């Protein structure tokens, strides 16, 4: 199988992020997706958890009362997993947005693989189920996001998912949620991050 891709996103995207609480003796862990410059992707169900006070990403700390600028997806009106944050100044991540978003739809049965930094680094994998308008959770509903025939574990949130079409495979999705054998993630549009990193500002050139 070829793994070159998936590596790339090993090495340059997935990476581990740890938030501190006051109620619990250790750090939540799970993993992050840097996007480019100082924004990164994580879920919206871990972000806006209200017991963190700090976190770690990328050797540095970060107090939850800084002014990070945010966007939260949404989709039809209907909340997503999915959250796009900017930091302040400092150290700059690669530009990968040459790793994500796929302009047709993966094949029934096609592999994911999924890409974690949340137990050290490991790939998972199983079998493309479809996209489903939402999921049904024990926080909510969730809406935009697609499923798989694996088990997952809590922690394994935020992973990179990678799905193949049209001859190519890219990143689409962060993992979000587990039932009964059933992996689900948030989709993730190139168009989307655009322009939601437009919003932000996060600076960056135009091909023309």
């Amino acid at each position: 199988v070829d793994m070159g891709f998936e590596a790339a996103v090993a090495k340059k995207v997935v990476v581990p992020i740890t938030f501190m609480v006051p109620n619990r003796p250790s750090g939540l862990t799970q993993s992050a997706l840097l996007v480019t410059g100082r924004t990164f992707l994580i879920n919206e169900h871990t972000w806006s958890n209200p017991s963190w006070t700090s976190f770690t990403i990328r050797g540095e700390v970060h107090t939850r009362d800084e002014p990070f600028q945010t966007v939260h997806f949404t989709h039809h009106g209907i909340p997503t997993d999915l959250m796009m944050v900017r930091l302040g100044p400092g150290n700059s991540f690669p530009n990968n947005l040459d790793k994500f978003g796929l302009d047709q739809m993966p094949a029934r049965n096609s592999r994911v693989v999924g890409v974690s930094s949340s137990y050290g680094n490991f790939f998972f994998s199983g079998n493309f189920l479809g996209f489903v308008d939402s999921i049904t959770s024990e926080q909510g509903t969730y809406a935009r996001l697609f499923r798989y025939r694996v088990t997952t574990y809590k922690g394994w949130a935020g992973s990179a998912l990678v799905c193949e079409a049209g001859g190519v495979r890219r990143i689409i999705g962060l993992h979000s949620a587990g039932a009964a054998g059933i992996g689900a993630g948030t989709y993730i549009s190139k168009l989307g991050l655009i322009k939601a990193l437009k919003h932000l500002g996060e600076p960056l050139a135009t091909m023309q």
